[PDB]
């Protein structure tokens, strides 16, 4: 007889209500709006909005089972702003809607206020074909090349003003299409008061914002990218929420969304920060939100950061405590992750879930029925550290650190990996990708191409943060746009054209699509003295040879074992003049010699250009 059915209430309090945004939040009809809030310890809840005059006594919600409050408001219309007054004993606080589907332009109080917005999510999609063929499967055996994008700081329309969700669609799509990426990965779009947070704090999990436009503007952006053949992955932040006073903290006068406190007359005060993954309402709130992005915004993937902060509760010397009653591991959090992944693939097979986990937890990307966390992909952070360590060393000392370059193949196959050069690596004291490279300007440029050559040959899918693809000079600055003027310089234009030609090779040559052991075999890793390595990528009857010269010394008559005789050809050469290189290479037919090298039947005899990546293939046509 009310907003809520008895089945809604059973499902909420057992924590099996995974479409709870159907009923929680603000739901307009043709005449008024239903409001519904979880607040099991409040003594009263009222809805304050433009439609009364923010009168806490105009519309006091009634309480239902499971700690849910609900109330109808006639004449509350889409576009009205509103807030909740929560009363707990003698304390009273105004709160934004946790389930807000939009939050008003003032969306801090530094910003000029903060109210949620009554909204309908109505939108007509035109992306049926993408969603059918998006059988985005085991993309495990296909090319996946991700362009990582913070929306606001990519390009600016006139000065310090970002493009909108609608205004960014066409230039972003054009660029991603010419650069040859398959996907765009977006830093959190969920509403956040601090822009400088990059989105990772988050007060509005169900609200795409109003900073780049409305909910339907972002839908148009995703609809538009889908029709241009580009997938979209959303960074998603279940590990913690913003500490802002109007967000989820406290909420009903107690620890609701965060963990509850022990006895605290001194005693190591450990409490909160993460979500309380053992409250049924929290599992409803987060699992509902993952499905919400997948269903209401057609997104193709979710990436979870800081999975280590969820798996462990460690912090300190002395925090939970040891003995023989538990471990360092957050048991309910591991169960939440596994329920998260297995719900996503049940409801949205061939969506992608991706994890960044920084403690070498086994089986991050392994099925939950083998004690895995259930993700499709794991960020290869180990590969990133070793590669950025080695490449940063001046070439004269690289011969003493050859192991830093060949080590990642030891562990390259223990997960399904994305090889990522993310935004985290080009901020704070770390330098841009260009700035990390040693030597003179041409050597910086060649090192960045050599780095990309190796990254695309190394097993794993690919992710690069915006700006990195043309060797931007400075660290990423979220308050400005990227340094696009550098595309008038030949070394940066040349780096961009080479990433583009790498992407094209990745997408048209199956030799690079199988990232498991069968897909890679060493040709030689023993040349420490000259800092060279050779290796094969191998899939469906196709083969590419990678030869990588990590010193600015050209090598003539350099012999390389190959397993197939006959005429070979250079497919890509990072010293081509088009990329800013000097134009050395192995041109025309390269005939394989029927003598033996590297324990191989045949060998090629090549010129290795300085700081260059060579990619060759046998003639099979």
């Amino acid at each position: 007889m009310s907003w809520l059915t008895e089945e809604d209430i059973r499902r909420w309090e057992s924590g099996t209500f995974y479409d709870s945004y159907r009923k929680l939040g603000a739901h307009p009809d043709d005449e008024g709006t239903w409001f519904c809030v979880w607040a099991p310890h409040a003594d009263g809840v009222s809805v304050l909005g433009a439609f009364n005059d923010w009168n806490p006594e105009a519309n006091p919600l009634e309480r239902y089972g499971g700690g849910l409050w609900a109330g109808y408001v006639p004449g509350a219309r889409p576009g009205h702003t509103y807030k909740y007054r929560i009363r707990h004993g003698f304390y009273q606080a105004d709160k934004t809607d946790p389930y807000a589907f939009a939050m008003e332009p003032p969306t801090g109080s530094p910003i000029e206020g903060l109210a949620s917005i009554i909204t309908r999510l109505d939108y007509t999609w035109h992306d049926d074909e993408w969603m059918r063929r998006r059988k985005g499967p085991a993309s495990l055996y296909e090319p996946v090349s991700i362009y990582e994008v913070h929306l606001g700081s990519w390009r600016h329309k006139r000065p310090g003003e970002s493009f909108s969700y609608r205004e960014i669609a066409e230039p972003l799509a054009d660029y991603v299409q010419e650069m040859g990426f398959t996907h765009v990965e977006l830093l959190p779009v969920m509403e956040h008061p601090y822009y400088g947070s990059w989105g990772y704090q988050v007060v509005g999990y169900y609200a795409p914002t109003f900073r780049y436009g409305s909910p339907q503007d972002l839908m148009y952006l995703i609809d538009y990218l889908h029709q241009r053949g580009i997938g979209v992955i959303l960074d998603w932040v279940p590990s913690h929420f913003a500490a802002d006073p109007q967000g989820l903290v406290f909420f009903d006068g107690t620890t609701l969304f965060e963990y509850d406190d022990p006895k605290m007359r001194y005693h190591p005060d450990w409490g909160t920060y993460v979500f309380d993954y053992n409250k049924p309402g929290v599992r409803n709130f987060l699992i509902s939100n993952a499905l919400f992005w997948l269903e209401k915004y057609h997104v193709d993937g979710l990436r979870v950061d800081a999975v280590a902060s969820m798996l462990y509760r460690d912090y300190s010397r002395k925090e939970w405590t040891p003995n023989i009653f538990g471990g360092r591991e957050n048991l309910e959090a591991i169960d939440f992750i596994k329920k998260f992944n297995e719900t996503v693939y049940l409801h949205f097979p061939e969506a992608m879930t991706i994890a960044e986990e920084s403690t070498a937890w086994p089986g991050v990307s392994a099925p939950t029925y083998n004690n895995g966390l259930g993700f499709l992909y794991k960020w290869n952070m180990g590969w990133m550290h070793d590669t950025l360590d080695y490449i940063q060393r001046d070439p004269i000392y690289r011969k003493y650190h050859h192991d830093e370059l060949t080590f990642s193949l030891w562990y390259a196959f223990s997960e399904h990996y994305v090889l990522p050069l993310s935004h985290d690596e080009v901020v704070h004291g770390k330098g841009s990708l260009w700035g990390k490279m040693p030597g003179d300007d041409w050597q910086k440029a060649a090192n960045l191409r050599l780095l990309f050559g190796h990254m695309w040959g190394h097993p794993g899918k690919k992710l690069l943060f915006m700006g990195g693809e043309f060797g931007q000079h400075h660290e990423w600055n979220h308050d400005t746009q990227l340094e696009w003027h550098l595309l008038d310089q030949p070394y940066h234009r040349g780096i961009q054209l080479w990433v583009c030609d790498l992407n094209h090779l990745y997408r048209t040559n199956p030799a690079l699509w199988h990232d498991g052991p069968e897909g890679f075999e060493w040709i030689d890793f023993s040349d420490r003295d000259q800092s060279v390595i050779c290796y094969l990528r191998k899939n469906a009857g196709r083969m590419l040879l990678f030869v990588l010269n990590f010193t600015p010394v050209p090598r003539e008559h350099y012999r390389v074992g190959v397993p197939i005789g006959g005429p070979w050809h250079e497919v890509l050469n990072s010293d081509a003049v088009a990329y800013g290189g000097s134009g050395m290479g192995n041109f025309g037919r390269v005939e394989a010699v029927p003598e033996s090298w590297h324990g191989r039947p045949f060998h090629l005899e090549l010129t290795l250009p300085p700081l260059a990546a060579l990619i060759l293939e046998p003639e099979h046509g």
